[PDB]
């Protein structure tokens, strides 16, 4: 069965950036939701109720007819949860090979910024803006409600293995910014977790 | 151009069910934004930005290709925000020709507000349900993000003449509610305005 992994930090750990309630409210209930509902969907599954949420989404497309939509939505919600709370960390920096890569792709880092900052604004209803490894290239993509770039293009409408990511479903900014997403956005550069986007760039799967 | 319109009640009128905080944020920030950036769309169509927004939207089509989305999107909000407020009311009894249709095209009512329910609860991410007439027949559709059945089928996925309807973006109950939409589901209908409902019908029906 999947569970509610425990946060690597105290749900004041992100302040004064992300507010507490919020991170509170939203691993407790909106997690905790996807990995209930995600499990109850699986219980029929014995072939798949036992994988790594990030395997499972890779492979949607081998699901019963029945069970595609609903896993889309929770497991891939699980999947992207999970990521979230270990790519948010106070007291990074980028650097080293992946600020480097960075430079290469967007040809600066403020280039690179401003992209992301562009696609995490322009993603109209829920969703989520990502920080991607496609072949040999970084790049900035968003996806959908809870879909992930690791559910492939022609579900998620991308690709690529996820570097790093910034949830940009209502719930995830209301208390403290309410409808201001691009503040929300902004406040993001100050939590997002660079040592671990460059662990998982460093491993690039 | 829009404008973000009077209601028909003050912020705390649907109080016990629907929180006073969250209507007026909800009216004074979200449906505003949506009439701002329509009408930043709007600017350089002078021959659309007349129509009654509720117009506008059933000539999507029409647009300029890089006024569709914007306008869908923001347009739909307008239309879709100005249509809810006017939609709720406490105090109301479903009645009379309505609930006779009611019966006639689910069974019941209760069968109906199961029907409704059903749908509100299973739109995954932002988005709308609603109660529509297709020509002769109710019937309960949902749509995605601030996408309106009078866009039609092919832009939204729904069709057929808006009697009510039922916002579950997550800013229309995060406050109250948080991640239990079933719960605001359920509130809504102690302030569905069934008076509102019956006019829109006899008009239509
Ligand atoms: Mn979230
Ligand atoms: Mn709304």
């Amino acid at each position: 069965s999947y569970t509610l992994p425990s946060l690597p930090y105290a749900y004041d750990a992100l302040e004064p950036h992300f507010d507490k309630q919020t991170m509170e409210i939203h691993h407790t209930k909106h997690h905790q939701t996807y990995v209930n509902n995600a499990n109850a969907a699986l219980e029929s599954l014995p072939e798949f109720a036992n994988l790594p949420v990030e395997e499972l989404i890779t492979k949607l497309d081998q699901l019963p007819a029945d069970k595609k939509t609903v896993l889309r939505n929770n497991a891939g919600g699980h999947a992207n949860h999970s990521l979230f709370w270990k790519g948010l960390k106070k007291g990074t920096t980028l650097q080293g090979d992946l600020k480097a890569a960075i430079e290469r792709d967007f040809g600066s880092v403020d280039n690179f910024k401003a992209e992301f900052e562009k696609a995490a604004a322009s993603r109209f209803g829920s969703g989520w803006a990502w920080l991607v490894l496609k072949g040999d290239k970084l790049a900035v993509v968003s996806t959908a409600n809870q879909d992930s770039p690791l559910m492939g293009e022609a579900i998620s409408g991308a690709s690529g293995f996820p570097i790093m990511g910034l949830d940009v479903w209502e719930h995830a900014y209301f208390l403290k910014f309410q409808n201001r997403r691009p503040d929300y956005i902004k406040e993001f550069w100050n939590v997002v977790n660079w040592d671990e986007a460059a662990a998982r760039f460093a491993a690039k799967k």
